[PDB]
């Protein structure tokens, strides 16, 4: 029912949790994160919203986060969960069969290839097989109970490469690379395709959008977004992609755009209450 945006960055890391309602255009401000964080990811398991990793960039210092925190819309409260094995800033996450996969990200100058999986029933993290590539600012999506890690930055180069994790083999394999180098792209799934929207290539923030068809193993460009943006939040709500904020090399954007795959068009839907980048985004039910 609602698109939740958690944390992000403008001047410093943010604690905001706000929920947008596509049905009426309204934004609600909800309970702040306990710790400000940018470069985190959001996901939903069993109706609960999780905020994963990131970094607190504050005037008092810069601290990468290994934190997992859970928001209950029914109570409007955040609860701490078990922390990850390592801090993971500029993280990507995916959910498969009620488990959260935390992928890549940085801890200071360490750019992680490691991956770990959270089991809400046990409140436990366990490492799984590492990716073949170190990736921070990595886009993650899940399609047909397979996990995809797309683009990012390896410590030296921004990447067009992507790879797939096969849970029952505990194994990563490269897939077809994207046609575009993208770090901090928005990555999501819609129908049978993984979409990669925007990002940064070391020179420019991008408006281009391409999608990987798992059946054909090829990437194809769709219509570009109205705004160039890196470190955007992205989610799917009722068969449409929504992209939230990000950075265009000039402004921390408040723009929210929506993609209709049937007309292959992007349109402006709303503005966030303030411009920000590096948010975590996910969809769950209305609070209380
Ligand atoms: C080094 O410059 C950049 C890096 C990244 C990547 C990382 C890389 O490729 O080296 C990236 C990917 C994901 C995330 C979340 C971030 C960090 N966030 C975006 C940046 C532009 O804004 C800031 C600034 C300060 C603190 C935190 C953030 S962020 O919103 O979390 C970067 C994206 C950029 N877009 N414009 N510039 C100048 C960028
Ligand atoms: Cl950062």
């Amino acid at each position: 029912r609602l698109i939740y945006t958690a944390g992000g960055y403008f001047r410093q890391s943010l604690s905001y949790l706000e929920a947008y309602n596509p049905s009426n255009g309204s934004w609600l401000r909800l309970a702040d994160l306990q710790v400000p964080r940018s470069g985190l990811a959001g996901c939903v398991v069993g109706g609960l919203l999780y905020a994963v990793g990131g970094r607190n960039n504050s005037p008092d210092g810069n601290t990468d986060s290994s934190a997992l925190d859970c928001y209950n819309p029914m109570t409007n409260q955040w609860s701490p969960c078990a922390s990850m094995s390592v801090p993971r800033n500029r993280i990507g996450v995916g959910v498969i069969d009620g488990h959260i996969y935390a992928v890549g990200g940085s801890h200071g100058c360490i750019h992680h290839s490691s991956v770990e999986r959270y089991e809400p029933e046990r409140d436990e993290w366990h490492l799984v097989a590492p990716m073949l590539t170190r990736r921070i600012g990595v886009g993650v999506a899940v399609l047909n109970r397979l996990l995809y890690a797309v683009g990012g930055f390896d410590g030296t180069n921004r990447l067009n490469s992507a790879e797939c994790y096969y849970p029952e083999r505990n194994e990563w394999r490269m897939i077809t690379p994207m046609n575009t180098i993208r770090s901090g792209a928005g990555v999501c799934v819609l129908h049978n395709c993984i979409y990669a929207a925007g990002g940064y290539d070391g020179q420019d923030q991008l408006n281009s959008v391409e999608r990987y068809d798992v059946e054909t193993e090829t990437w194809t460009f769709v219509a570009p977004m109205r705004h160039h943006r890196s470190a955007l939040g992205i989610t799917v709500h009722q068969g449409k992609i929504y992209v939230l904020g990000g950075y265009d090399g000039h402004t921390f954007l408040d723009s929210v755009e929506c993609y209709d795959p049937d007309s292959d068009t992007w349109s402006e839907v709303t503005r966030m209450t303030s411009g920000r980048s590096g948010v975590g985004v996910a969809v769950t039910m209305e609070p209380c």
